[PDB]
């Protein structure tokens, strides 16, 4: 009756009044940059693969379909002449990719959170947890317990490291990242989000989804922070505000996506009906979300769409009623970047907020107040997060 | 101006009362029940290892110090059988492994926790959040997504799965479902751990650490239900309150315990300062955590305490001042399961609620109100959660 008086101040003191909001964005990518037209050129022959023409003739299709003109990889032609088991199929490789990813993983999530931090402009002191989401680099201590002492923070941030999971996490650390910032008054998240897909390169397989992979998969890195409940004394500011999360599993999808971790490295294995049956269910998925909000006309929103595929944007478009402009922040970087995973999104909300400053527009979210955020990952998982943007 | 009116309905309606407490609690095992007087005689003779005496004395030595009486381990000899090479040191074996534990780690889960649902009473459509984590057996689809489909929860149930971090993810992953319940009205949590140890089973080696791993990891899964204002108009019964969480790298311990993922399996290391390392920092972070509180009797707390190694325990409990029965629940643990990894807290929690019921016990927790949890792990990372007992 005295103790539960205790433990009443400790909830009323952790209340927070606003919604989670986007207080900074900060992207980095690997230094060298892959020009599409020259990567069926440059994989095949580095691959020791030019005696197999008509795969290669495949594969440039492909890339020509893919809508990507350009991806920044960390994977050179150094690094496969100094680990030639890469480019020998089914051949142990595990070991020399990851001696490569548990450095390079941290080291990119750092150069991103510096510049999400450096906007952002508080002190390093002030963040309060650490969500590391990261394709692969699995290792004990993780990547969050490295960039956190990389960047110097507090060793009583508190940290959660979610390795090896698929695109649909950029939409699923989000919402656990509202989560943390709205139960505890003062708390700052960083957020960070690194795929490097050294884990997913092979020689070429007559197969049309390693392939499309080959041809999509691009690397980078996303960080963001995320509070509840800006501080007007400081130059916080917010850029969007998390209004509400829902995640679903679709039902009798289970083997569209699959993705093992073996010897040779990842192993993918990806239905090319996805496309499809996300262009299936995504009407009622937004449908779902934002009519607890009176939003009934599409094209109201703005939108961030992870760009998994070419025909995962084109689908959305169509099933949704979509003008031709409407994905125009999520085509930017499928064609600048590729798809880094579940990094994606941040780059286009980065893209649009800036975008919607450079246009002028009265808005960061393209001049319109509520949007939406889909993440697609296996299996098949789709996150919907209902943005609202701040003015400009 | 009005939409900003709409976010308020949403947040106001997402509130809740009290905090996230646990409302029940599942634990199960492997069938295969080990000894720990046999073990030698069983793990050197299945390895082959019967010419190397000496080193069997080692072992004997560090086994019979253990304070393990018995384990329950998935690892049989028909499983060594089927796959020699997790015998043979160093021997590529991942791919085996993987097999293995992909199907394993949800079925033992879902064993688990059917157990906390059926104490719970509730009807399935009612659990929102699934937390899985699990030592081993990375997957995409994860362990999350298998078991969501097992027990049949709902397709929209939010999914968060943290594969390969260490023991400190019992109190870690307990702050998440914290915030989790606490931030959303109506949410109910499934909290799932499973860390089979296969991965960690080698031939034995001149290596103390990797010897004291041998005679101490068990496995086993334990799951929890957790949510925040229980309904009093249904069956839902609250055993434990989570007050506060805190988590701590401990500066300058980098190394005392490191992990890698390779194609041999996973590769340990881990120093024997641990548990004096343990022993030096234990008071002042339970001072930091329950000071707030007005606790500075360390005897006034009832302890969970994460049984890694016996010598851990020792030095809680010395460095505390803890009378000589304060820990018996955490050693009967170790005693009867071996260190089942991020589980073991809760099989511990488990033990306490019950034994304190069949001693008539006046709170789940030894008859005292306010009690604290310990986890450690990797590197040198310490969980500290305040729990308030619940009368009965």
């Amino acid at each position: 009756s005295f103790s539960m008086e205790k433990v009443k101040r400790i909830l009323d003191a952790q209340r927070t009044e606003g919604p989670a909001t986007v207080l900074a964005i900060g992207t980095a990518n690997p230094p060298t940059c892959f020009y599409e037209a020259d990567y069926p050129d440059f994989y095949f022959r580095v691959t020791n693969c030019e005696d197999k023409p008509e795969l290669k003739e495949k594969f440039k299709r492909i890339s020509e379909r893919s809508a990507v003109k350009k991806r920044y990889l960390h994977v050179t032609e150094e690094i496969l002449k100094e680990n030639p088991n890469m480019c020998s199929y089914r051949a142990p490789s595990l070991d020399a990719r990851h001696a490569i990813l548990v450095e390079e993983v941290p080291k990119l999530g750092k150069e991103a959170a510096l510049k999400a931090i450096k906007e952002w402009g508080q002190p390093l002191s002030k963040i309060t947890h650490l969500i590391f989401s990261a394709m692969s680099g699995v290792d004990i201590p993780g990547a969050d317990f490295r960039l956190m002492n990389l960047l110097g923070l507090e060793p009583s941030v508190n940290r959660l490291m979610i390795y090896t999971q698929g695109c649909y996490m950029g939409g699923a650390a989000m919402r656990h990242a509202k989560d943390i910032a709205e139960n505890n008054a003062g708390a700052r998240v960083l957020l960070v989000f690194c795929d490097l897909m050294d884990m997913y390169f092979h020689a070429p397989q007559n197969r049309v989804d390693l392939l499309v992979g080959q041809a999509v998969f691009g690397d980078g890195a996303a960080a963001l922070i995320v509070g509840a409940d800006p501080d007007d004394d400081c130059t916080e500011r917010p850029l969007f505000q998390v209004v509400s999360c829902a995640e679903r599993a679709v039902p009798g999808t289970q083997d569209y996506i699959k993705a093992h971790l073996k010897e040779m490295g990842m192993e993918l294995h990806l239905s090319t009906d996805v496309p499809r049956m996300i262009g299936k269910n995504i009407e009622k998925l937004l449908a779902d979300a934002v009519s607890p909000f009176g939003i009934s006309d599409w094209n109201s929103l703005f939108y961030i769409v992870h760009p998994g595929a070419v025909a995962i944007l084109d689908q959305v478009e169509e099933n949704l009623g979509l003008g031709e402009d409407k994905l125009r922040a999520s085509r930017y970087v499928l064609s600048e970047y590729g798809n880094m995973g579940a990094a994606s999104v941040f780059f286009i909300l980065d893209e649009m907020r800036n975008k919607s400053a450079e246009e002028g527009k009265l808005t960061t979210g393209e001049g319109l107040e509520w949007g939406v955020l889909f993440s697609f990952g296996p299996g098949l998982t789709v996150e919907t997060v209902v943005l609202l943007s701040v003015p400009l």
